[PDB]
């Protein structure tokens, strides 16, 4: 059961992201791009290697913080502001 989220009301930050996502990088840290395992099932409930995850940047800040964009196997994306505790899936179509 999935809150949805249009691409252009995200923060510029998450499209930054999504941009970087779509050209396979450079990322900007190492950990961009680890399996999301998903142990809670918030997300449809996937085999392994399913899910990705990446650092969406804090405005202001250079630290990762706890803004994210988790990838699915084909493409799927979900927008995360709190580390992971919820999730929208982004359409890319408005
Ligand atoms: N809540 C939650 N976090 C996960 C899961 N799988 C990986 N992570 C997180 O993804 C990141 C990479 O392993 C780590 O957090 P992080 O964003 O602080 O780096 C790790 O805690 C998961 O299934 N549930
Ligand atoms: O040790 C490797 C790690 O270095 C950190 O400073 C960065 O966030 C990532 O590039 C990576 O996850």
């Amino acid at each position: 059961a999935l809150a949805d989220v249009c691409r252009t009301k995200l923060p510029s930050q998450a499209q930054d992201t999504l941009a970087l996502i779509a050209k396979n990088g450079p990322y900007p840290y190492n950990r961009d791009g680890v399996v999301f395992e998903n142990r809670e099932s918030r997300l449809p409930k996937k085999g392994n290697g399913y899910y990705h995850e990446f650092t969406v940047v804090t405005p202001g800040s250079n630290d990762r913080g706890t803004r994210r964009v988790v990838t699915g196997g084909y493409g799927e994306q979900y927008w995360s502001p709190d580390h992971y505790a919820t999730f929208q899936e982004i359409d890319p179509r408005c």
